[PDB]
């Protein structure tokens, strides 16, 4: 078990201090961290090797079309917290300082790691912001990927005003107690946006609207054989991800039909290409709002020049890029970009950010 | 040699006959095949065979998203030309009865197999209806696909008028001869379509057209060990194959730019969606045309749901369900089908068609 830590401790330790320029302060500190391991069963970062890890991860991210400004992300080193009152506290903060007025600042925000594959904070949340799901007999509302998160908080005395937007509480489980709290989300800390058409007047009687921020939290950061699985992250919304799946999708907002409507055209034949032309007026209403509000956001032909850049950047620096050609082209127009013309490894490097299982469901 | 040959011969008819309901006279059939082996070097299919291999072949293509109607293939057989001109004329028919007035047939035209991997016939066309394509300094006409079979034929003796639709002469080699012989195309056999568009009258200034009938002609069928290089076949477009690919590529014919310009909006701002704008409308353009001609034509929308069918068909004959997800998504809207939603297994199996090796370049 210290094996496979010692193993991984090894590779990253080596490869961060090189990219650091700190090649010999390795020996030393490889030295320090076996004695740690030896001891204790484990070892702590420092502020360096935790914040460049986090960017390595974020590098490393296959599936991510937005790693070109890997190396801007803000880390917070919260791994002082102990108590659920400081944890929600953090979690408040890494709202705040990210959505920054709108000019949003890529952040992650990092949290005591697991001891023994023990978690000593355990977040339920998908996303720290996110809307409501709720199906009863024939009756859907809100976000229906919610769904089961959110009778998990109604079983825990939390209710919905069942809107279509209902915003989630926080709910997170602290190590030792039995179930999670759940906090309400303060509104004022909650930027949205309602979704507006720079040419269709009509397109307000959906009376659609996003949040500003999507920030993952359900994911587990791994640095060096350390598992932050409790490292909430966040960068802006690529368009095509609110308006070509989150209001698109038929297991989602299942929006398009409305869309055809308000943009007065047909939704009955296929030929008639209506969805398509709804995904494009609807992604064009996205945009719009978002930068219309001053709300960072990034369309997806702009995303993809971003992410060439990051190719090119990668092969000069002498580093192998790795990525799934199934998740970097967009849901709209993927040839249109240069990613749906070439291929891409998929190979898993770490540090990297990796699915972990549920606690609800 | 003959080992693989007689494996996969086995695996085959077994197959085969099985599925035609003639799995008593497998062991019979099997017999005479391995003396036919033995005494010959290879063996020869039955019409009802090869009709129904040609079909598997089809239905075994990962790649292709039209693979419901596999059973209704019209295969000719044709292993009996030896001479050119009876090519030119077997070449000819395809594209007559394969184009029957714009409804579309899915043919087949099936010639005499490699023998010791000695091509009886070679087929240089990419399709058998296929533009030319020009690129001398800075100027570029026609279809860049085409630009090196293009200069090959015109090595030959061909010329090309230099519009930006040339269409280019059938192209083949015989067995014995050094050089390939070519053939001009009567254009009374090749059916076109203009590009016109619904509501947009401005739409024609483009001068924009396509050929009717896609007839793959570089590509080996593979039956039971048998191998035939030159089968060429043919089915109906799926719409994006032309408007979001043939038309919209750079490295094509690169026309979004001047559909914007004809519908009426601006080219300047990746975030005002213009290229997405574009491809709807080219797209709707291009189904619109086809349907008003009377030429068979399918949008991804329908062919998708089509798909679904094929993958419902699939489970219920308890037969495997082979695909590549990375072709069957469409290049517009692929995450409005229920193809983008799932995943594929890219497993080849046989019969099936496979790429070969250009005698040009
Ligand atoms: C700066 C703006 C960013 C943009 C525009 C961006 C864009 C994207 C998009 C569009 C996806 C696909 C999401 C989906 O389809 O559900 C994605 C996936 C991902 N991004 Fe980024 N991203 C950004 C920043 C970041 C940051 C800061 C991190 C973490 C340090 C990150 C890590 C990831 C990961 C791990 C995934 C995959 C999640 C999964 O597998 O489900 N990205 N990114
Ligand atoms: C009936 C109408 C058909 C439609 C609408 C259809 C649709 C498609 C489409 C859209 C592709 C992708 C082509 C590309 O992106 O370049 C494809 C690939 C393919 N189709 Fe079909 N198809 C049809 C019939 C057939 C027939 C009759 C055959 C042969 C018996 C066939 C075999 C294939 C093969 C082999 C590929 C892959 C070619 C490659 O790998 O480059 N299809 N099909
Ligand atoms: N733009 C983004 N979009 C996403 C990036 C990663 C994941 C997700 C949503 O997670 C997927 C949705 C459904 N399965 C996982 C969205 C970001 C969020 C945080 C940093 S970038
Ligand atoms: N619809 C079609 N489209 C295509 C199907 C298969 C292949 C192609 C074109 O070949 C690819 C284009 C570039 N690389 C190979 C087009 C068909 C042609 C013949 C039967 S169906
Ligand atoms: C690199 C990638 O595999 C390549 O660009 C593929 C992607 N999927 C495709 N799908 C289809 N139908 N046709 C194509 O030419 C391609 N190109
Ligand atoms: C089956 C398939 O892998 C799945 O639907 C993927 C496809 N590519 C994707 N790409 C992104 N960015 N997001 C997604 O949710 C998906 N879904
Ligand atoms: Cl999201
Ligand atoms: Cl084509």
């Amino acid at each position: 078990e210290k094996e496979i830590l010692w193993n991984e401790a090894k590779a990253f330790i080596a490869a961060c201090y090189q990219e650091l320029g700190k090649a010999a302060e390795v020996k030393d500190r490889l030295a320090d961290i076996k004695s740690e391991i030896d001891l204790t069963g484990s070892y702590v970062h420092t502020k360096e090797e935790l914040e460049h890890g986090a960017k390595m991860a974020w590098r490393n991210s296959n599936r991510c079309i937005g790693r070109l400004f890997w190396n801007s992300l803000n880390v917070i080193d919260r791994r002082d917290v102990r108590t659920k009152e400081e944890v929600r506290d953090a979690l408040f903060h890494h709202i705040e300082t990210a959505t920054n007025n709108g000019k949003i600042r890529p952040t992650i925000t990092i949290f005591p790691p697991e001891e023994k594959g023990e978690k000593q904070v355990e977040i339920w949340n998908h996303q720290l912001i996110r809307y409501a799901g709720y199906e009863s007999d024939g009756e859907r509302i809100g976000d229906p990927a919610s769904c089961s998160l959110t009778a998990a908080c109604e079983e825990l005395g939390w209710r919905g005003e069942r809107t279509d937007f209902d915003l989630l509480p926080l709910i997170f489980r602290m190590k030792g107690d039995e179930q999670p709290v759940w906090y309400e989300l303060p509104r004022s800390l909650v930027i949205e946006v309602p979704i507006t058409h720079p040419d269709i007047e009509a397109f307000s009687d959906l009376e659609l609207k996003w949040y500003g921020v999507p920030i993952i939290s359900d994911m587990k950061l791994e640095v060096g054989g350390i598992h932050y699985n409790a490292a909430p992250f966040n960068g802006w919304y690529m368009g095509t991800e609110i308006g070509a799946r989150n209001l698109a999708d038929e297991k989602r907002y299942d929006k398009l039909k409305k869309v055809a409507s308000v943009i007065g055209i047909a939704a009955d034949y296929n030929t008639d290409l209506w969805k398509d032309q709804a995904l494009v007026e609807l992604n064009k209403a996205v945009l719009h709002s978002y930068k219309k509000q001053g709300v960072s956001i990034v369309d997806h032909h702009t995303a993809a020049s971003q992410f060439k850049r990051f190719e090119e950047q990668a092969e000069e620096a002498g580093r192998k890029l790795t990525g799934d050609w199934t998740w970097l082209i967009p849901p709209i127009s993927p040839a249109a970009t240069h990613i749906f013309h070439r291929s891409y490894d998929n190979s898993i490097v770490k540090p990297n950010y990796f699915y972990q299982d549920k606690p609800y469901e």
